[PDB]
């Protein structure tokens, strides 16, 4: 009778909704905003935080602070707060009689685990959980049992390995380089024209001029050339005062800091050598497979462009007798959840569910035991 | 009205079908595949244990395991498992109302004589059964009565000589050297040009390399010195994940282990001295009919130029006044099936099975009094 | 009159002197750095690369690179540049006229030997060279004739068994599990307690933390059933900027890739096993001594507790009349050096010497002919 619910919990958005449907019901910024203003006005409705869309309409008089950073979560009473508001203000649902699904990033930290356990079954008293990887999600979204996903948040950049249902735990690459970082390294250099931008609204709007104005190019150095000597590569914003900014080179410089991560000094290999990395650390029999099967899901994959300059640099460093297919849905960076509508969905999940009881006489420690 | 079941139950491959055709239906390798990585997509029949081709099509994540290690029958479990798969899903018969013949190296212990008759009447419950020497089997399928039989397979090399139809059995050589030492002697010298191979998976691929690209020098200082002169011997190969290699020399340096067992530590000798010592073990008149009916068997005698190379190492051996003749049919790596086909039909032979009631009043033990 | 230099190469550590002495003057890791930020100051010494403990102390803004991997010699001119350093820099030799003794790990492959003969000769100059085993110099620190070595440096991990000065080629084993991938795989366990290590500079970081605080466990499931019921287990680690890091079962879990290797994904066996199945590959008489002699060398083998566990690991294997040693002297770090310089000064070891005019006839392939 009951309907599971599914809430995949990111690094800057959250998307929850019910089991067994195409979209998710809400999908807003986990962010809590707090005023750094006094208040004059007896009244009002002057709120001691603001959470969800609602922090992000008044952002002008808050500070605004992201609960999860770098798919660790930090403050944990902004998360009790978030999981109540998308709970009872979003959904409108009782906790008490719906089983719940989670999404974590491999290679996480135990002690998240614990207390992501501890702070639901005692405080919303939910009658099941589960936590599962995000990569195994998009494989379930995807519709088929084998291949290498690169899931890429706006906190974490995984590479998941997957043949016949079978994962390749040493082969799991995790970086740190995500959307942020790029919303970063938009901040370092939009100073060079001149606009300066430092404060958390001023934030949100350099992710907003990066979903709305960004692409990644198929070769870097031939469109460089092509930026500082024509002149059609430019284009348009309007900030929300009434000012108007043109941009000319840095839209296509910021999204290659994923294949050069040298730009924000970052020691590590571009996202290409780690996929192919990834690929090389695994059996040398299934690496054909892995080759025709690359799944993308998250919002960072949204830059367009990304596909071809992928397939470019992967056929660049593979062996050139192997045709290499990138599976790259529209639909993507909603990809984990509609896994999730998959999982819930299934009879055969229905008994490796975390209830009640089996918390009451193991702890939290069972989190470990039963979901991966 | 019943046809009886022929079961080549060899040390590599499993060849089985129904007597009186001229070419077996189910060959399919003797491996048993168990998964490795673990198991993270809930359903779509995630088996415990994979047994023949489908073990072969999977084996990037599974370990293999041979049941037979040198005609010596280790794994029951996995035998019966390989059993059940050759009886009920290839051939897909019932087995309770067909005779089955198998298959044996000499020089054998008893009891696995006794435990493949167990397993044959308590298991399966055939109404009959019997088994075989393989030797006589290839001289069956050779369609002669004279000859000394040298059949190596992938785990044994035995050597049998029968005059007449009368075996001497104080003749007959064995010998632990076959397709197993070799394939690991070729994965041990593929490490001097920088290939490494350690695992069950890619042992199958070194067994295709040494399948496809091996061959047998007629003289082994005069091919040394052209491998080492020029590099017309060198030839490459195409490993499915899309590497390139070539070798040279090690085409021909694997199957001398075969003349030369020094190679990998064994003092014994070669299987051209091997079939010396067995024709001088022999009467002293049967010799000149044993030196022209060098009968050759099984799939490690596959290989280009071991014909010649064998004429001309017992040409030297033996005194010159004679005529020495090698019988190498291009089929021959399925002769121990087809005289097993041959030897079924004969009406002669239908009298001499062992039944169930002799089973049942004699125990395991009927087999050593009936069978050979 | 002139004195041998012997130069231990090995994969993590280079370690010079002369022959002769009982210990290496020159102790350094085989370490090239290179620059990785840009250079605004105008002068102070700076250089293109970087190079041993000069490399060491500046790693903050330093890219370092191992040039052997796994044994193989990968990236040329930087060992080139290693050789000229502890050559002319660290021990002040001109080595025109002084012979140097190198070392390789065995199943290496031949082009590696060619180019260690030939940018030896071609670019150095040196009066002659020899190449050795390094077991066989494991043995000759031991000061006895008669063992199985176990020498696990920081690539290669290889059990060579050698009876009354007579090598047996065939039970050679090899396997790629060393240090390295100790070091790969702390660093993969340690983000579940939260503590991220990325760059190569703070590999050496982990590489330190292995080295002080890791231990081999004697029972596996009762040392995690006492860290879990309890804290005794856990140590405080000093980061070098101030942060203090603690860890709790870390410290044995990371030796037990050793014994325990499907932890990090391959197929193959433990280093007890690898050590038995050398044995019992050898001849039927001289397991007696085997078993009493077992040596080992390396700095892996630098673990408490990996004697004990090593002995009751082969006491369970092996059969229960049967006495077993294992000698584990506490200079065996430093042994392979110490059997250089006892065989470099050995009397009747002046004529294996591969010269100038040896190899100015035959060519860089006097080194496959003359050394093992
Ligand atoms: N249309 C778009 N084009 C480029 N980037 C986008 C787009 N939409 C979202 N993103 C990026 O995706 C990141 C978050 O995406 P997503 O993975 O769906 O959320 P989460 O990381 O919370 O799971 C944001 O940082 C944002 O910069
Ligand atoms: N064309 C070939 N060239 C070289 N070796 C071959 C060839 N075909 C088969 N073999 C070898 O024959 C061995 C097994 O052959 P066969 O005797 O038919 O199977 P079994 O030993 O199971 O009875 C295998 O190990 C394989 O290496
Ligand atoms: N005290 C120690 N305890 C544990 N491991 C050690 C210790 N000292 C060195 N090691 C390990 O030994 C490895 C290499 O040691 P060594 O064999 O001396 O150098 P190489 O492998 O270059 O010959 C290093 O990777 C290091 O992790
Ligand atoms: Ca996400
Ligand atoms: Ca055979
Ligand atoms: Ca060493």
């Amino acid at each position: 009778e009951t309907t599971a619910l599914v809430c995949d919990n990111g690094s800057g958005l959250v998307k929850a909704g019910f089991a067994g449907d195409d979209a998710p019901r809400a999908v807003f910024p986990s962010i809590v905003g707090r005023p750094r203003h006094q208040g004059v006005m007896v009244g009002m409705g002057q709120k001691d935080s603001y959470v969800g869309d609602e922090a992000q309409s008044k952002r002008g008089i808050l500070t605004l602070k992201y609960p999860i950073e770098h798919g660790i979560i930090t403050n944990w009473d902004d998360m009790e707060k978030i999981w109540h508001h998308t709970f009872y203000n979003e959904l409108r649902v009782a906790p008490e009689e719906h089983p719940t699904l989670l999404t974590e990033a491999p290679l996480n930290p135990k002690a998240n685990r614990e207390k992501m356990t501890q702070i639901m079954f005692e405080t919303f008293n939910v009658p099941a959980m589960y936590v599962a990887i995000q990569a195994v999600l998009s494989l379930y979204a995807s519709g088929r049992t084998t291949g290498i996903v690169l899931d890429s948040g706006d906190g974490v950049t995984h590479n998941v390995p997957i043949y016949e249902g079978y994962a390749l735990p040493h082969a799991i690459m995790r970086l740190d380089l995500a959307g942020r970082d790029l919303t970063d390294y938009l901040m370092k250099i939009l100073t060079e024209r001149g606009y300066s931008f430092v404060t958390t609204a001023e934030r949100e709007i350099v992710r907003d001029i990066k979903e709305k104005l960004c692409y990644v190019a198929l070769d870097f150095e031939n469109e460089m050339a092509t930026a500082a000597s024509s002149s059609s590569l430019e284009k348009s914003y309007e900030l929300p005062d009434g000012q108007v900014i043109t941009i000319g080179n840095e839209r296509f410089r910021c999204p290659e800091t994923l294949f050069q991560p040298s730009f924000i000094g970052m020691e590590s290999a571009g996202i290409h050598e780690t996929t192919y990395n990834s690929i090389m650390k695994c059996d040398i029999d299934i690496r054909k497979d892995l080759y025709a099967n690359n799944v993308m899901s998250g919002g960072t994959t949204m830059y367009p462009g990304i596909a071809d300059r992928m397939q470019k640099e992967i056929t660049a460093l593979a062996p050139s007798t192997m045709k290499i297919k990138i599976i790259a849905p529209p639909e993507r960076k909603y990809s984990v959840w509609i896994g999730g509508s998959i999982l819930a969905s299934l009879s055969t999940f229905q008994q490796m569910w975390i209830t009640k009881q089996e918390y009451d006489e193991a702890g939290p420690s069972i989190v470990h035991r039963k979901c991966f």
